[PDB]
């Protein structure tokens, strides 16, 4: 029991990240613990401006492992996301969420990066071949995208 | 469409209150929107120190009406609270939550005030006559309080 300078705990890191996030005020991005659970957040992301995803809103979940921040959280879309790098279950293919993860990244980085990925997909090895293929026609893509988005809301 | 100085909206007020709360860092107090709902928060309050409620933890919900902050939120205990000013349903009898409400109060005030009410009840007109009556014997009160608290966790 000497001093107290420089410490750590997952709950502590999550609090600091939740502060920097809320204080930063990035447009179209919101994130808060599921409620009383600090290890499970529910986030909201507005589609990036000047892209076919503009005006669209997506809900996600971020589940923080016992190793955070030395291990990436599990980020999934709860709102169906028709995108080249997203599957039907909502799982995402994002570099920073896998081999590129560094504990120097925060939740803000993940959400800002993901928001931008919507308008900047990586059609190399797609989780959604139909979206990857249709990306070359932005007029038809916007049509299909908004159809499914509206239909997902109407149906269950 | 002239300027933009000095504005309002419930969602805006709630955001500023959620910031001041998280930034303040009051010990034993936590509060965040139910998730994606900003009009319904789930809070956590640790029993005040140097009282029979020390070491006890309570979960609550705060439901913000369409008139906030000119109308008080509905604060209820989700974790059963054996207290003179609290009923079996979790409803609370707190001055600032009724006739004493002022839009100049925030969620931090409510939670700090309520946390202190645990060790400072108003036995005048009790919602729980059994707790109000037993308050005069702090030894027996602490015994009953902790029994029920532990039993509520075990049972449903």
């Amino acid at each position: 029991m000497t001093t107290s300078k420089e410490r750590h705990s997952v709950s502590k890191r999550l609090q600091q990240e939740l502060r920097t996030l809320l204080m930063s005020g990035d447009p179209g991005i919101t994130a808060f613990p599921d409620g009383d659970n600090l290890f499970k957040w529910v986030a909201t992301l507005d589609g990036p401006k000047d892209t076919v995803y503009e005006s669209l809103k997506y809900k996600l979940t971020l589940e923080f492992p016992s190793d955070y921040p030395y291990k990436p959280p599990v980020v999934k879309f709860t709102t169906p996301c028709w995108h080249p790098n997203v599957d039907q279950s909502g799982n995402i293919c994002l570099d920073i969420l896998k081999e590129n993860w560094t504990a120097s990244y925060d939740v803000r980085t993940i959400l800002l990066s993901l928001q931008s990925l919507l308008g900047e997909p990586n059609n190399a090895s797609p989780l959604n071949a139909q979206a990857a293929d249709m990306w070359s026609n932005q007029t038809e893509y916007k049509k299909v995208l908004h159809e499914k988005y509206k239909t997902a809301q109407s149906d269950k």
